[PDB]
Formats: C-alpha cells, structure tokens, sequence
C-alpha cells in the first residue's frame, strides 16, 4: 500500500473526471524533473572530464520539449526566455505553464540546493494563444509546485485539494508520497531574509527584524536562516514554519522575485498549506500581472508571523 | 586525461613512499562517503514505504565499520559517541580519526545540505592506544576534509601539499578531480552568521556586522547567507569567498562547534587554501584539546575579512 | 518528441475510452518491473555483506502488493503460489493477472538473463472471483508481455494493436519506446532447443533438428542458441528470427513450460508479432486450461520455420 | 567485515611488495569496467531518444584511455585494433594488456549477456616496446579475468594465488568480494557447443556429444546450454561446472576464438580454478603466438569432462 506520484495523479484525474490532458501534463512534468535531478547530481560527469577521450540551459530545453511532447500545453513562459513560447498547433493543448527550470543557478558552483518551480493555468479565452494567456492572477492557478534538489529530491504539488510532498527514490525513479495534505505551522521560530540589504529596508521590515532579535515581551529570539535559493528557503518555511521575505530595495523598488514563475506558485503552495503570502500591501495571488517577467516583493510563511509584520506595515502606513 | 580519487590517493601515497597504510584508510573513507551519499539521497526509500516483499546512526555505523576494516586505525572519535572507540589489536593501524558522520542532521527533514567531516592524526605516544591519542592540536593533522551532500556530492581533501575537490559521478561511483590546489580569494563579499543571536554578541562581532551592512566608505554592503549547516556554509566560503562565523554567545559561552571533528578539519582545510581560521583570540589549530567533545569559537574565511575582524577584536582589547 | 511507457499507456487508454482502470494496472506493472530490475542487478548488495555491520520470493511479493495497490485486479495467479490469490473486495478491480515474477531463477547464481512474464484477462462472468476466472484460453488475453533483465532491461508489451518494445533508462527510471509495432521475420536462421534431451524427442522434432544441421537442399545449416531462460530465448527469437522449442519428453509427456503464465503470454506476443506458437498439434492460444499450473509443449517463432516443423509433424501423424 | 575490490587489490599488492604499478593498473581496469557496465545497461539512453536539450567503439576507447592514464602499460592489444598500440614514453609502465573490450557484441541487439576479457603480461625483453612483447604464451600471464554484464555485473580476477569473484553494487559503485578462491567442480552435467556445426565436427567431438546425449551406462544425459557469448558460457562453466567447446571446423579451421584476448585469459582463469583448457592436441597456455590476432581451438571446463574428451581425441589418433 504505497503511493507513487503516477498513481496519485491518475486517481485524481479520475475523481475529477478529466479528459486525461492535465494528467498527461503532470506526468510529463514528473519525467522532466527526474531528468533534471539526474543532471544536477552530476551523473555522467566523468565523460565531460575525458574518461573516454549549461545546466540552466539544459534544464530549460528538457522542460520545454517534455512539456510540448505532452500535447496539453499552448503557451509556455520560462524565466530563461525573453518571449513566451507559443506551442505548434499540432501539439497544442489547453494549458498555459509558467516555470523557472532551475532556480538558484548562481549557487551551482557552491553546490547549494536548487530547484524547479511551476504554475499551471487553464487557457481562458478562445483566440490565438499568446503571452496574454499567461497574464492571469495567481488566484486562477489550476496547479502549482516545485521540485527541490537538496540532500534528497522532493516534488511538492499543490492543487485545489491541498499540498502533497513526494520524495524521489532514485533507485527506481519513482516519486513516493511521503507527506499528505500538508499544513504550515501557525507560528514559526525562524525568519529568513538577506540582512545584507539592511541599509535598504523600509521601516516596517527594519522594525520586524528588530522584534525578532530583541523581543519586547522578552520571549526567545528567532533563529535566522537564509540559504540563498528560494526553493530551499520556502521548502524549509513550509516544513518547519517561520517566515521568508524578499521585500523591495535599491535592487528594484519592485522586488527581485518574478511574479509568474517564482512568487505565484510559492504563494499558491503557501495558501493551500494554510499560510500567507503578501507583498506587504496586498496578497500576491491577487495581483493582475501586466508583464510576464514582472517582479514583485513577497513575504510568506506562518500566518501569525506574516500578520505580525502586516500590522507593523499598517502602523507605518 | 581524467584523475579519479582512487588514482590520486595512490599516486600521492607512492610519492610519499608510504607503506600503503594511509592509502587504505583514505580508500576506506571514500567508500564510506559514497555509501552515506546513497543513503542521504534516499535510494531504496520505496521499501520503507512498503513496496512490500536513523540516518545519522547508520552513517556512524558505516564510518566505524568501514574504517575498522581498513586495518589502519587504532582510535576513533565520533560526534555520536561519548567515549573514544579503541580498535581491536587485530585491526590496529597507526591512525586516529576524528569525524562527524552526518553534520547538519537537524536539517534532514528540511532537505538542507548536510555533510561528513573528518580529521586524521597519526598516533604518536606509543602507549596502549587511548583517548589521549586524539587530544592533539589540529596543527598535527596529517589529513582532513569533508564530503558535502548538496545539489551534487563533493569531497574536499586537504593534506600538506594543498586542497583538492573531487566531484562524485554517481553513475560509475567514482570521484573525479574537478579542482586542483584550491585557494580562497583574499577578500570576499558574503558574511555568514546566525544573526538571531544578535542580543548576545560580543562588541567586536557587533561592530563587524554593522560594518558589513553600512560600510563607512559607502561601498556595497556584503551579501548575507546562512544555510545553517557548517559544511555547506564553509564550502561556499572556500569556493566563493567571504567569512563564516559561529562566535561565543550565552547558550554557548565557548561556541557550539566542536574542536576535534568540526573546527579543526575545517580550519586545516582553510589554512591550506590560504585562508585564516581563528577563535577571535587565537588560531584554532594551535589549541591543545583537553576533552574530546570540547567546543570552540570559530571564524574562518578569506584572510583579509578575517584579519579585519581580528583587528576589531584587538581594538576592544 | 520522445515516448515513455507512461505516456504511451495513457494515450492508448484515451483512444480506447477506458475508465482508466487498465491504465492504472499497466502503470503498477511498470513500477513493479523497475523495482525487480534494481534487485536483480544487485543494487544495495554491500549491505547484505556487512558494509554497516530470496530474489524469487522478493519478486513475487513486489508484483503482488504493487498489483493489489492498483485496485484493478480481482484474481492473481503466480508461478510461485499453489493457489490463486483472490483480491480483498476493497481493492478488487476487474482484471485477472497471470504472471511468473522471475523466470529462470535457477540461472541466478550464473548471472544468466532472467525475466518477468505476464498475461492479463478481463474477468468474464459475474460471480465471486476465483481460480476459475483465470482458466481462460490465451485467445481471450487483453494484454500480455514480459520484462527481460539482460545486458539492459526491456519491457515488451503486446496488445490488440501490436507489439512494442520499451528500453529502461535506469538513470531516470523511465521505459522509452524503442521498437514500435514489431514483426518477427518470416524465416530465421537459428533454432533453439535443449539437445540434451535428444534420446527423448519424438520423431518429428528429431527429423527437424536433422534438417537444420544437415540441410537436404544443401542450404547453410542453422546456428544453435539455447540460453536456458525462456524470456531470453524468446526475446532473441522475436528480434532476430528463428524458432524456439520445448516439446514433450520424460520430463512430463505434457511439457515443462506452464500454460497460463509462460506459454500463453509468449504465444500472444508471437502471434501479435506475426509469428506462430503451437504445441505441434494445436495453437497454444486455443487450449482451454483445466488447471492453473497446467504445463504444455510449445514451439514458437518465425512462421516459415514453425510451419516447416508442423509439416513434419503431419508426415509422422 | 566486507572486502571491496579496491581494498583486496591493494592488500595483495602490499603482500607482494610491489611498487604499486600493477595496483594502479588494476584500479584503472576496475574503473573502466564500471563505466562500460553503465553504458551497457543503457543509462542516459533517453538522450539519444531526444529528451532534448557504437557500444563496442566506446568500450574500446574507455579501456585504452583509462589504461594509458594508469602510467602502467607500454603495449595494448585490442580485438578492435589491427596493430598493437604502443603507449607514449611519457605514460609507459612495464605491463602489456591484451583485451576484448566488449565480447558478444553481435548479441547486443538481442540483449544477451556480454563481457570484457583481459590478460596482463609483464614486458620482458626490454627493447623498444613493440607487438612482439604481446606475443607471449599464456603461461606467462601475471593476471587475467573478465567482467560479465548479465543479470548483474561480476568481475572475476585470477592471479597466481587463485580466482576471486567480485559483484558490482551499482548503488555505490564498488565491487564486493562475493566468492573467494574459486574451484570448479571435478565433473559437470552441462555441455556447451554450437551444434549447428555438426556437419563439420571432427570425429572425437562427434563421439563425445553423442556420448552426452546417449550415455552407454544408461545414466542421465548432460543438459545443454549455449548462450553464444563466451564470457556468459565460460562463466556458467566455472560456477556451475561442465564443458565449453568451440572446436575447429571449416568456416574456422583453427577455431573462431582469438588466443591472446579470449582463449588465454579464460584458460588462465580455468587453470587457477582447477579446471583444464585444451586445444584438443595441447594446453592453450603453452602455445607461443606468432600473430596478435591468432585464432585457436578451445575446450575448457571440469577436469574430468575435459579429460574424457581428450581420451577420445587420443583414440582417434
Ligand atoms: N490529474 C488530475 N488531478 C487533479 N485534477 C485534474 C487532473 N486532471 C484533470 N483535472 C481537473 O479537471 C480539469 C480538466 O481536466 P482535463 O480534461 O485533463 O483538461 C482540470 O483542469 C483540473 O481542474
Ligand atoms: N596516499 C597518501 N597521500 C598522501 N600522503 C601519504 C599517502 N600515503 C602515505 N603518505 C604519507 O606517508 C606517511 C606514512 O604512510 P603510511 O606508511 O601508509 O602509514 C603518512 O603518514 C603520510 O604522511
Ligand atoms: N491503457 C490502455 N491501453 C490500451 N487499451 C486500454 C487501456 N485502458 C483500457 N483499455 C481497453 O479498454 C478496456 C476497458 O478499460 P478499463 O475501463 O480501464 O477497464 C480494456 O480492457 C482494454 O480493452
Ligand atoms: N595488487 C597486486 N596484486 C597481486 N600481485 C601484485 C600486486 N601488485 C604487485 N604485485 C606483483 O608484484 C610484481 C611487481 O609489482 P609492480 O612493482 O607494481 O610492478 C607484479 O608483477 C606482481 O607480480
Ligand atoms: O538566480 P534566480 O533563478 O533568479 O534565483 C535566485 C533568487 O535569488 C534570491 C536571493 O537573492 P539575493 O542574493 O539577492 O538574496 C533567491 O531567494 C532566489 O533563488
Ligand atoms: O546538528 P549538528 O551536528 O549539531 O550541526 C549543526 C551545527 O549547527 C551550526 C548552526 O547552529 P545554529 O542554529 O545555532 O546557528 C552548524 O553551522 C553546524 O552544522
Ligand atoms: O525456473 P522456471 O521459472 O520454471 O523457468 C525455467 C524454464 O526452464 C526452461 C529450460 O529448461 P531445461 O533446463 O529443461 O532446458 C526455460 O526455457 C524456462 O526459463
Ligand atoms: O562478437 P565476437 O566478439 O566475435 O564474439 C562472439 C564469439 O563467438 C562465439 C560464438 O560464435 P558462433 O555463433 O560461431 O557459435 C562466442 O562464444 C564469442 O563470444
Ligand atoms: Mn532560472
Ligand atoms: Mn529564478
Ligand atoms: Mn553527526
Ligand atoms: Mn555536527
Ligand atoms: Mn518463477
Ligand atoms: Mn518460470
Ligand atoms: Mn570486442
Ligand atoms: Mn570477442
């Protein structure tokens, strides 16, 4: 009585009486992620080193061809491509897929955890697909999730029904459901932010950080953690509780994280897990995108920690 | 032409005119690390999940068994064991090995990078082997290094002639030399410390951090990173540059990090790479331990960043 | 534009407007075969050998639990169980599955190729499932096939539409379609039989063998091949052409190979591939089984080679 | 406690007081075999099938490159190369290696067991290294063995002190000693020969086969097996007992099997295991080659079965 991703996706496609198109899509994603995982852990590297006489780019190509080979997509948006990819009408399905094929690429030389992030929208409208089809607020997401290539490979999938975590068994190449209907803690004890940007923080963030290090009610201070790869930082937030933040600063008054393929999927996982995701002023899932590579400030995590900071944001409002 | 860890170790052992006792020890280590890597990556997990027919305890058991069978060790010191382990006379060799089988174990549920740390001493006072044989300053290390299980598995080996990084190709189970004679940048641009302890930092540390966030000469502040796993943080330092800190505070008046199997091996690596590793008052390698599970304050990284901090310490002295 | 077993099975389930039950079944089989393949190639053997301090039986259990976990089966027949396994009504589906979890087990110590063989029937009737549900002639098979664990792992799947071959990529744990709509050669140049039973052969087999070694029309003689594992011998027959035979002798006047889980699936693959499978008197697929472990003589392969021998069988009739 | 090929080789090399030159050669071989095994098992095939972003030539290239880099060889002899390969003086060592990189290559499309065969000689006449250095009788082998890629990968190594089998654990890329000091049964019960050449067999062979099918003393006839891959057939002989035959016929008046890299290594293995290996007229190891691609008749296996056949030869002499 074990549950594999392949079994789960099919039973769910059956319960929802789908035509099987989304199921074929989710299966192609599962296959793409296993292929990326393998290249990340460097299997075959000996060949590059002459035993017999890129990564971001390879990841992009894998995700694109595998997704197109699903016959379930019409518009693809990648962090790696300036323009949205419109699918050939022969393989054109009804899904729009926004993804970051390998987030944290600059961490690669340091062997820090990296991941793949994706959000799926159903093409709403009836005209020649285009970038406009991806410009939907995150509230319209059919599914969203990410794959984390850390000490082990994990796929976290969020859909209307909830959040589920699947661990990859690289021996048989199968994702096994290990955490079902996940819920984030109401209050965590870790905060995550790049404090090297201190001089740039708005007063509300500055005050919050101060409350965490020197608690006014004399409670224990929060521990700090900042891996430097969103997928790793968010996954730790989801599993262990706490708050993650990447607010605005000189690096764009608009934030650094991209709305469509970084913030939205994460905000979606967070909300389905019972947490919050806000820009400080509004909920991330409610922002109407105007540009496929639009950035946005984001704060996510345990609801009590996010509301606490939202209050400070009010006090300074 | 390609260089595997197996060939390199043997070659070095040949140039050193060794009896091949250390070579066997190093081959054993390599075998232990590949085994731990496989377990960490979760191969075979489908079995726990009943496709019908603890990770730090297994790691401990693997290291101890694999090292004993090398017939090259007489005294073992593990983070996991209260007392030193004395090898049976039948299996005795002349080496003392101090290791942390799986560091960052708390981080396991969050899939954060973890690693194995080891330091190798040669038994000097030839009395019956005992705990006192491990009580040697790090300046007496013959070899030290670590294995990091991150996006990929890497083994860094440092010996008197320098530091070398080997990447694991899991397809053929062989470590390939990917970086020769490593040297750390003179000055970095990332500082790594758990700022959650700000309330308890000594003055020098407090001044240094603030200097990194608000540099006097209005230059770019240092970026910040803190994975919360020493091997991961120390490996990013060695490779990318910067400074790593785990100073003395209240919950740990002498630091959290253990001297024999965490601070020494890492300080040795740092020093052979041209970096510094201090306690704030003194070099970590010169400290003569008195207890095998002794703790010690540690600051390591690019020579200029560490020097700058040490000047500040002297200033408050 | 690559085709994985998972994609293929789903598109075919869609074309046939299935409810998705057979598809879930085929997916469970694919997963069982990858798990068996891994144990066959001995991954993890170091643990049996004490690195940190059956096969036929393990294969049976994997296939049974994985199949039951599909919720698509009601009656399971295994070469390893005296009695047919009736599925719990909770997980009871509509399919009857006959399989040999690991054929050629006595070859294991010699590392000869071995495999898994399976035939699927739709439960015809409407009463409490039982052994009687498996007692159908092979002509009623919905699907049949085998997995060969040889130099590489291959899954050959035969359905009403034809025969397809999928090679396993153990790096990503995915079967890739490599040979589509396979057809056996009309005439081969290799014959396969255990000639150690010469003294026991009926006159027709004896004459045929004689024609192959000393051709009366002076054509080149046929080469001989006899691996000793049916799956290996049949797979070579399917791919390279020729004839395979295991007629009756003192080892049962009834043959050695079992009808339900060895002969039928193979006869089915053969026929779908355009070849023949006969007992010498009748077509194997047409025999009405009377006992789940019933044996039967079998001759299969290229149609011209099988008809040639059938003629000799007539001459001696 | 467990024994890996790496430890065993080093230990043996220590007991022999070698300079570690042969040890490096043997470590190189091991690395080459693991690499070939991975390629044979088809890892990464999904790439040829365009998940978008010859096996005997690659094997040849792997062996040659990996052996050259060992700095232990001066002359290489491959089944795949017309002339011997002379290693650059910069990389010269004292050993001559004769190998078949991938034997049974015809069998690849049929997924039949294949293997690698090697024999190691020490350069004696110290003139400029040349082809003549490989022209040594097998009685002069320092080491020989083979790697079989069957249901699992095994490496059999024979040296003056005996024959040892190592099983590859692909999870950690390590060969584990699974069988120590192997010895073949005195008498077997399987004979292995391509009976398709019956029309061309000499009288002795013809009598022997018939004696196996119809034993005078009405005892059980020998079972027959003929995989068609020497390593597979010879490995079943060593492990299970019996006799393997590839006599002289018409299409091959001196046999098909080559002396230097097929017959010698296998005869050496057989002899250290307590078996016999003859040409019919003489022991294979005593033959002094005159051409590097020379062919030779071979009969090997249990000492009693081979003797019996040799008596029959003498009878027709
Ligand atoms: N595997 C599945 N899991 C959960 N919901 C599904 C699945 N397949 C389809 N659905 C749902 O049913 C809708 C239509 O399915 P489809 O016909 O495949 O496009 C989807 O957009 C989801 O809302
Ligand atoms: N593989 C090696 N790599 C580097 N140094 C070595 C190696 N083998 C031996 N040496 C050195 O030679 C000394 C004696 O080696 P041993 O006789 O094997 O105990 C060691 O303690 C090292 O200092
Ligand atoms: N994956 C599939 N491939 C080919 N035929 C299928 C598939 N699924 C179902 N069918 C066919 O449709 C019938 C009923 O499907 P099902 O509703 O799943 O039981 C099967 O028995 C086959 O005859
Ligand atoms: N690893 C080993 N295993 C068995 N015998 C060895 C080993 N190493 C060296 N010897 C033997 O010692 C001789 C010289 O070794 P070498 O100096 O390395 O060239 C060889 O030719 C073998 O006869
Ligand atoms: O390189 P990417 O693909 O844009 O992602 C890097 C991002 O960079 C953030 C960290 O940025 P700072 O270095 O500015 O903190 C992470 O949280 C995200 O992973
Ligand atoms: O779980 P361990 O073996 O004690 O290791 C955790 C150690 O803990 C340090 C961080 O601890 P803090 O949470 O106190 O910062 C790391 O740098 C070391 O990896
Ligand atoms: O051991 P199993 O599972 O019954 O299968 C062995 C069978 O045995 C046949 C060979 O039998 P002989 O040794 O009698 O030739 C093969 O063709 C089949 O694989
Ligand atoms: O393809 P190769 O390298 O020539 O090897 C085939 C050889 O051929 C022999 C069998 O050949 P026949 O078909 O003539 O029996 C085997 O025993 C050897 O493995
Ligand atoms: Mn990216
Ligand atoms: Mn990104
Ligand atoms: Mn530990
Ligand atoms: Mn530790
Ligand atoms: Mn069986
Ligand atoms: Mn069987
Ligand atoms: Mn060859
Ligand atoms: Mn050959």
């Amino acid at each position: 009585n074990i549950v594999t991703l392949t079994r789960f996706v099919m039973e769910q496609g059956r319960k929802a009486r789908g035509t099987g198109e989304m199921t074929q899509l989710l299966n192609s994603l599962c296959t793409a992620v296993k292929a990326i995982s393998t290249a990340v852990r460097k299997a075959g590297i000996a060949h590059l080193y002459g035993i017999a006489g890129k990564l971001d780019v390879l990841s992009n190509d894998l995700v694109i061809n595998v997704l197109k080979s699903s016959f379930a997509t019409c518009v693809l948006v990648t962090e790696e491509d300036k323009n949205a990819i419109i699918v050939e009408p022969e393989k054109r399905g009804k899904y729009v897929v926004c993804f970051d094929p390998l987030d944290g690429s600059s961490n690669i030389d340091c062997l820090v955890s990296i991941g793949t992030i994706f959000g799926i929208y159903r093409k709403n409208s009836t005209d020649e697909p285009s970038e406009k089809d991806a410009l939907q607020p995150g509230r319209n997401l059919v599914a969203a999730g990410y794959a984390l290539y850390g000490s082990a490979t994990m796929l976290v999938l969020a859909m209307v029904n909830g959040v589920n975590c699947f661990m990859l068994d690289p021996a048989i190449g199968e994702f096994i459901l290990v955490d079902r209907n996940v819920k984030i803690k109401k209050k965590g004890s870790i905060y995550s932010i790049n404090e090297g940007y201190a001089k740039e923080f708005d007063p509300a963030i500055t005050e919050y950080i101060q409350r965490k290090k020197f608690p006014p009610d004399n409670s224990a201070p929060y521990g700090a953690r900042y891996v430097g790869s969103m997928v790793a930082d968010v996954h730790r937030t989801l599993v262990y509780g706490g708050i993650f933040m990447y607010p605005a600063n000189k690096k764009s008054p608009k934030g650094k994280l991209r709305l469509l393929y970084e913030c939205n999927p994460m905000a979606y996982v967070m909300e389905k897990a019972g947490g919050l995701a806000t820009t400080g002023k509004e909920a991330v899932l409610d922002i109407v995108p105007t540009d496929i590579h639009q950035r946005a400030p984001i704060i996510l995590g345990s609801p009590e920690d996010v509301t606490e900071l939202l209050e400070i944001y009010q006090k300074h409002a």
